[PDB]
């Protein structure tokens, strides 16, 4: 009849695709563009609940590496011809670390003092949500983000409703049963942040290699620390990889 999206805030455009969508949306009144996840809620009631426990518990959180929360709010619309779950968020930089990584294909460009620097601040904002007992299973580039500050922001996470290539296999055949699995992610991302790429066949050939730990030798040789880290952290048994904690406590987190 009246939307509270539609009143409040006027649409810039489009950002995500949904798996929820996700505008980029000028807040009318304090007039700052936001980050807005629209989710269409589901129909059985008690899955319902369930996901506002989520909402509520989500909320709640307040960490650096995580993005900041504003306000959550449904709609309950009249069908056109259902009720949304609408969560506003700080809207972070164009640039995600999938198009910074791509601006920089020079393992010059690609400076071991700022990747490590990056890393850990992915690697921290997981440490957080891990201690929660909470577990993100969106770790991509594509879903890394930078604030106009400058600081690394773990993307999109929670609020399931019920590209594969930084999911863990466990991840991509059973229930994503561990935590582990955004250990093994990060263990991609490193070796991404610190090994750069010419072609997306490359990319995918290299990394596919990766997953099954067949590192490039060139890799081994100039980072001989990460790439035991990055072993450790891809281990095949998820068990065998380290707790998020393990990784930031490590010797290569210093110096800096
Ligand atoms: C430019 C930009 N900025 C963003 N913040 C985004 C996001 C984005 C990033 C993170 C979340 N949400 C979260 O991190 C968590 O779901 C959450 C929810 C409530 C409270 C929390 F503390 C955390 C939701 C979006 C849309 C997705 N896309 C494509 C973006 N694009």
């Amino acid at each position: 009849y009246i939307s509270r999206y539609l009143t409040d805030f006027e649409p810039i455009q489009c950002l995500g695709r949904g798996g929820g969508v996700v505008f980029e949306a000028k807040n009318k009144v304090d007039d700052c563009n936001y980050a807005i996840k629209r989710i269409r809620l589901p129909n059985r009631e008690l899955a319902r609940e369930k996901v506002m426990r989520e909402v509520k518990a989500l909320a709640k959180l307040e960490h650096p590496g995580i993005v900041r929360y504003f306000n959550a709010w449904l709609e309950a619309p009249p069908e056109k011809w259902k009720v949304y779950l609408y969560i506003q968020m700080q809207l972070c930089r164009k640039e995600n670390l999938k198009d910074w990584m791509n601006g920089r294909c020079t393992i010059e460009e690609r400076e071991r003092s700022v990747c490590l620097h990056i890393f850990l601040q992915i690697a921290e904002a997981v440490e957080f949500l891990h201690s929660k007992g909470l577990m993100h299973r969106n770790l991509k580039p594509s879903n890394i983000f930078f604030t106009m500050d400058d600081v690394v922001k773990v993307g999109d996470f929670g609020l399931v409703t019920a590209t594969k290539l930084y999911m863990s296999p466990e991840q991509i055949h059973g229930n994503s049963y561990s935590h582990k699995v955004d250990i093994f992610s990060l263990g991609l991302i490193l070796f991404e942040l610190l090994y750069p790429f010419s072609t997306q066949m490359e990319r995918v050939r290299t990394l596919t290699d990766v997953r099954n730990l067949k590192f490039p030798p060139l890799f081994t040789q100039k980072y001989p620390c990460e790439y035991v880290m990055v072993q450790d952290m891809l281990s095949p048994s998820p068990m065998e990889r380290p707790e998020a904690i393990n990784i930031i406590e490590n010797a290569v987190f210093e110096d800096l």
